[PDB]
């Protein structure tokens, strides 16, 4: 049974096979349990309360209760906790606040913070309302918990109020926070960088503080709003992983604490740095949705929750289970320089190998014959394009390919009339000059005026013409912050922009809900679940090199469903890498996401064209096994393995993809086994016509045979019979 | 289905959920699959057959084919395998066999090699019987693999026949073989020393040669015959493991060999050193038994199919599931120094604190006043005993005790009559002094009239007596070897002392079956599956600290049940460690082993006697639990730990014992969370009359508390209501 | 090949001698043609290195050190087979692409830097090059004339190993007045900041001139701060820092 | 100053910058050091003799000495010693030698065994030249450590002698042993295969028996005869 359950000083939160289980103790909240499903809970692991030296009291005579050694679900400063703090408000002559605990009620259905992204579907969820008042301060600040019925995910998020007579200051405010038990602990994150998105990194939990965060206006390349929690020596198979996430893409913040009793803390929310925010008397804020999923089924385990989770609470309905148009990209295959003729002339080429979708990217706005200019511009070059873009887009219907269109919204170049109307913008500070990046700036999305004109233009844009797609992106991060009135204004300009850019793309993802919208930061600069709220695809990385791919579709695809991860065939030698690598491979790599093709089909040989043909041809059949069926990572592409190896089945339907990087010689060939089979099944092997028992493909496994050489790849295809 | 069964050229080994699958090709056995049931096997994970250089062939035209790269089941040199051999025969000039494959055969039921310990309740099984032969040598060797209905273990041994003309040597001959695949692997084996016995050593499979080995004639104090071979990363709870393990109490050697294509041999068998065996024509030798076990369930998982296997088919049936009783034993309590008066004294206080079994330890025969006399004279001292041992026998039976002997019978004194009558009795080269070990010699039970004469004694002494168990003792190992008359015959000695040592046991084990024969060795110096066919139960260490005991205790149960594990609250300091621990932690230490007393009850306070009586009343209720019950590992006393934790299973019955070595401070609590409950199961905990779920007890967990000090302990019991 | 199927002693006993009887008859017949021909350098090989240990260099005094040419695959190669054996026993061939053990394709420089870590010699159809490839290989031929007595005469010093995981080796070697790096990448790789490598073995106030460029640098700074590693995008790539001190 | 030493009961073996040290005690050879250079060496790392659990003695009445726990520089196996042996000899009914100390000599200059490779410019080198007898079985031999004045380097081989009337037969006759202290320590070996020789491999050691080794005829591809 789930839902929510108040007994006596318990409060039950229960999602399935996840519960948190709360204790009111003279309005503190103390965590009592975090995991799997426990009724009638009596506290065989309460905290043991005793003296420590240097932990102190809320009163004079009590030395054994003290919030420095206590675990609880919010964290302040000031009361004798010493742990990092998740609420910090500012009031009078004081950031010392006192919240109690003072009332409990449950919701039942839709619920979430206004104008920030949060879970859809939620008939059948309930939630906790925990209303904390601070008297004094006349702060009130309640909290939310919310149970899903079909997924071991609890989603979180806060409300502070200000009562008070005067304007408070919120300096701290995060989403989501964890004590957990002294024990030995591992975390796995996803960072990297450009062109590296998403690389897993793991590590032993240790006295101290770590923590990823961005201050870069988005979430980031470098880092993910994800941390996970392990059991030491959790495997992809088996051991206890939290999973806590947030549903934004501004700055923000994962941290684990180890305190000096061993006892561990963790947290997610808004970043504390470039962040304050006033409120005036009666006003409130909400923070975004954090989420907190678990697995006892190892690091496959969590991916399969997180993933289920997204596709199901966060994915638009109208796209989560639905396959994805095999798109060309025209961009790596002619950069800047293209006209009717050369776009017609590939829209030909794409037409004849099968492809579906035909996406004009940068360059077909102002004049933007380089990245030097005309961001702002949305104008359309009937020059460039040969005429308006409803008679491209009738070509492009006309050769049967659904028309796709590259926006970057967010952006203004010096060079351009918009700057020219209107400089004061662009995020800036007066007296300073503006700091580029790509040599553009970027708009001041906090400024309700650029709001009306952006969702004005791209309304006009998308009213006005036939467009099937659109791939929203983002080129630089956010400096030189000084466009409020006053100093506090200009702090809370960096979370003003985000709730302008959501109330911009909801909106729009709203009043045009036919168009398949994929979100691109330079790749995947903003790959967040704030962002796969709107955009049901993202570009996960301007690396279309197959082998360096590899991590990036490791990571990008480790709490995000396969369908969501853009991956295209691009040309030779790779533009990133400087690489040649075969085209079975690239092929085979791309199939392992969300297949498209970004090279110029033009300029290949009859043979080439053939292939990709072929691969298209291939994927339409693998499409519905790779974007809807269940992902099974076999081999890890880490930074020391020489190979990749990734499984999907759906229903009678069984693949596998392996990838060597190096050549090696003399050296006996692995030995690869499936996961998830029904073991009396009987799998027959498509290349050779073998019928092999599920327990031989999940016991003995395969015999992986390759020739000599770089970065061959093989796939093996099952029917279960 | 189980058991065995012959398709075509595959052969099919079948206990519960653990297959071996041999190919014959051409004559050569090929090992395709080892490990979870396959039926329909149709070869996914076969070698494939390649040209690795300066690997050779059996023909001179297939340069693919060669012994060097197939995995196989038994192991020849001087056919183009280079890994280590398993079977090696001299013959004429030289020691190159070339076995193959003649006939297949399968029995059903009762079977093993003659004169060596094997598995008994054999109603359920059947064997394979694969026939080779040499047809230049005219030499057979026939191999057998028996399945098992009840548990996931294959046994095998092998008979080499010799049908020459001629005089043939054995000079390697292992029990078992298997070839892996190329993969991670672990390896954990049990090692240790004297007073550190069985000492759980876990590390990475390397390229190159890892083996453990006794050349002491005896398996040895610091090494066991067992080899674990673990998927990288396996936990307690989680991946697969395969236990070999030897049936033999002699010299052995398990090693596991890493070769030039990173493939991996495990092999256990009598260690070639020390070893060689003359065959006549038509005499034939048989290998002891090896054992091959595997979970999936982790390093528990092994525990429990391993102990399973002992239990219930090399255990005798008479003991394995029958209570053991509660003992003392004078040892510790007064060496040598003892007389009548001292002994009843000690057996009055005995009864009173409600112990069921008096053994009477070293020194009751011949002059044996020290330990420099007297082996080999086992005449009862009247004198010391202040009467017969008849006498004695009686007195300790109307107090209400069984009445227990402390025997040595494989060693004689250079100080005794025996050394006297028959000094060539000794394991000794002619024209060399003796080498000494606790100033004794070993006999040399490869002579028939040494086992004639021990035979012929012990009857005497055991059919004249009332005695209710045996302390088998063996106090040094072998040196000096020379007593055959020629080479060949001292190379057969160590072996057939062996043989000799098993005739022995098995002959007044079956002759005197009443008796609880518990073997020792200096403790644990001969603490293997060969001893624990005839002896169900083995003194686990001479180190009775009960800190030290921890680390004895984790590898003393590993593989082997809890039920053979003699464990002894003894004095304080510690005899061994020179350590005070409380009585307390020294009862419960005890108690999760086979539990007995070594002390002078007669010097202990009236407290300390009260305290004595309630841990054998706490004890006699614990005792089906922890020796029927099912053992799970909680927290492990390793090298680095500084906390043991043990949980015991049986019916409605959970008991927890937690130990913690040195005092800390500032420190959170453990939580120690039970495993394999009834999530819905309802919990009384004893101490506290709480009730928990079972879900509460494994995924919230007990905080434990102590008091500061070291060597602390306590105890957790539940009733499932 | 490996000695298999022994029985060719009149006992069991002169079998068991037979192995060792093998060498002793081997190390007789190579001490005696070495030594009655010993103007003729010899060079030993067992499908490159099946038999490259301190017995045979007694008489052979370099060694076919693998089969292997591939420039890549070399390098864990040559880090063995340099760790307790000096650099000029240790035979390196410039072979043809694609490599024909590995599949791989390797830029012709780096099959030279690679194989000018060892004893420099080619293994490939000449008449079948390119005028420029023939080039390349004629100032390969007059780089090593002048590095040879530094490479086999010199100190070796590893300062980045090939190993199961670096993506990266690195060598120095030192003779008098004479220092050269070699530097080579296996993966390309992107947004990643350079490797700083420092140089070994120098002296502090040495004044060391880096031909490259000409900027002369001092012991300490090629010791302590070290060289900005600067490479294009691409696999298998290498360059070569040479310094003369003043 | 290097070359070597014969004072009172201790051998010095002085290389540049490395000796051996080794003791005669009434017959057996114990390795006191190997390692940096020594003079007038006391025994600050001796072994503690003590009473051992099942590690045997040369004499009844004397517990605490045992072959089991002295460090060597050569071992056998039947005399107490149950670490690996590195001389093993068959004579009449027995492989048991019992090789005791007798005499040593020093060489100066060339030497090494016959018909094997041995080293070059020997001029600045000396020998100790270590005589041992097995009076039973009628057997000699005879260790020789070689000093090298420009190389932190000691050689070594053997030489065993059959001075009875009958046939015997080695089973195992190694070239150099040492017994080094308790403490950590790791190993550096090559290994690797054909097509990827001399692959460095490094690891810790562990409880138990750890080799590489050759059967092959030749000392192969996957293994060199080195050991760090
Ligand atoms: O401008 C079109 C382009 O936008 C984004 O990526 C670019 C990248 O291709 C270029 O080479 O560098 C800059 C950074 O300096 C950007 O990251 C999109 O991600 C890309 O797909 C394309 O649409
Ligand atoms: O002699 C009786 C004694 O035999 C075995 O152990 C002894 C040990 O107590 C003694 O102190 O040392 C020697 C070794 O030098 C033996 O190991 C039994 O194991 C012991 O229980 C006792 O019965
Ligand atoms: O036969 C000439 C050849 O001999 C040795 O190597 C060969 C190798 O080239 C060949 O392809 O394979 C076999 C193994 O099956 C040998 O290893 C020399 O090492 C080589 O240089 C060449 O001289």
């Amino acid at each position: 049974h789930m839902g929510v359950r108040i007994e006596n000083n318990l409060f039950y939160v229960e999602s399935k096979n996840l519960s948190l289980i709360i204790e009111n103790r003279n309005g503190y909240l103390l965590l009592k349990h975090l995991g799997k499903t426990i009724k009638n809970y009596k506290g065989s692991n309460s905290v043991y309360e005793r003296d420590h030296a240097f932990s102190g009291n809320p009163t004079a005579t009590n030395r054994t209760f003290s919030l420095d050694t206590q675990r609880q679900i919010f964290g302040q400063h000031g009361l004798g906790d010493f742990r990092k703090p998740t609420i910090q408000v500012q009031h009078s002559v004081t950031e010392v606040t006192d919240f109690r605990f003072v009332e409990a009620k449950i919701l039942k259905g839709q619920n979430g913070p206004q104008g920030l992204p949060s879970p859809h579907s939620m008939d059948d969820t309930e939630t906790l309302v925990l209303m904390l008042e601070d008297s004094k301060a006349q702060l009130s600040l309640t909290l939310y918990y919310t149970t899903f019925n079909n997924d071991a995910t609890i989603a979180s998020y806060s409300k502070l109020d200000n009562n008070s007579n005067q304007e408070v200051v919120i300096h701290k405010d995060f989403s989501f926070m964890a004590d957990f038990p002294a024990a030995d602990y591992e975390i796995v994150t996803l960072q990297g960088a450009y062109a590296r998105e998403k690389t897993v990194r793991r590590q032993q939990v240790e006295q101290g503080i770590f923590s990823i965060s961005s201050n870069r206006g988005a979430s980031g390349h470098a880092q993910t709003p994800a941390l996970l929690l392990c059991e030491q020596g959790v495997t992809e198979d088996a051991g206890n992983v939290f999973a806590i996430q947030l549903m934004y893409s501004g700055n923000f913040e994962a941290f684990v604490q180890k305190n000096q009793l061993n006892e561990v803390r963790v947290a997610i929310g808004i970043n504390p740095e470039n962040f304050s925010w006033k409120l005036a008397p009666e006003e409130y804020f909400e923070t975004p949705v954090a989420l907190v999923t678990h697995s006892d089924q190892g690091l496959t385990g969590i991916s399969h929750e997180s993933q289920n989770f997204v596709l199901k609470h966060i994915m638009l309905s109208e796209f989560s289970k639905k396959e994805r148009p095999i798109l060309i990209n025209n961009w790596e295959a002619t950069y800047f320089d293209f006209q009717r003729e050369k776009l017609l002339e590939l829209a030909d080429e794409a037409k004849k190998v099968g492809i579906e979708l035909f996406v004009l990217d940068d360059g077909w706005f102002g004049n933007r014959f380089d990245d030097n200019r005309a961001l702002g511009d949305w104008v359309v070059n009937e020059e460039k394009l040969g005429g308006s873009l409803e008679s491209l887009i009738s070509a492009i219907h006309e050769r049967g390919l659904q028309f796709g269109l590259w926006l970057e919204p967010e952006m203004i170049s010096v060079d351009s009339d918009l700057y020219r109307q209107h400089p004061d913008w662009a995020i800036q500070v007066p007296g300073y000059e503006h700091t580029y990046s790509r040599n553009q700036l970027v708009l001041n999305l906090a400024n309700p005026q650029v709001v009306e004109y952006l969702k004005s233009v791209l309304d006009q844009l998308l009213f006005y013409h036939d467009i099937d797609y659109i791939k929203w992106n983002m080129n630089r991060n956010i400096t030189k912050l000084g466009n409020g009135l006053t100093y506090l204004e200009t702090q809370m300009q960096s979370h003003q922009y985000m709730l302008g850019l959501y109330e911009l793309v909801s909106y729009l993802t709203e009043k045009h809900s036919h168009i398949l919208f994929e979100s691109c930061s330079g790749g995947g600069g903003r790959n967040d679940l704030g962002m796969m709220r709107y955009f049901p695809q993202v570009w996960a990385s301007d690396n279309t090199d197959a082998i360096a791919r590899l991590p990036i579709q490791y990571g990008s695809s480790y709490l995000y469903p396969t369908i969501s991860m853009g991956a295209h065939v691009s040309a030779v030698p790779n533009h990133q890498m400087g690489r040649m690598t075969p085209l079975e491979t690239r092929g085979l790599v791309a199939m392992m996401g969300n297949l498209g093709y970004e090279l110029d089909l033009t300029n290949l040989s009859d043979e080439e064209k053939a292939t990709i043909a072929n691969q298209v041809n291939l994927y339409k059949e693998l499409r519905p096994v790779v974007q809807l069926g269940q992902q099974y990572r076999l081999i890890n592409p880490d930074t020391v393995s020489n190979e990749a190896a990734v499984q999907f089945n759906y229903g009678n339907q069984t693949i596998v993809t392996y990838v060597r990087v190096l050549s090696v010689v003399e050296t006996m060939e692995t030995t690869l086994k499936l996961k998830d089979l029904d073991e009396e099944g009987l799998y027959k092997l498509q290349e050779n016509g073998e019928v092999y028992s599920g327990a031989e493909l999940m016991y003995a496994g395969l015999t992986v045979i390759l020739s000599q050489g770089d970065f061959l790849s093989r796939q093996y295809i099952f029917r279960k019979l």
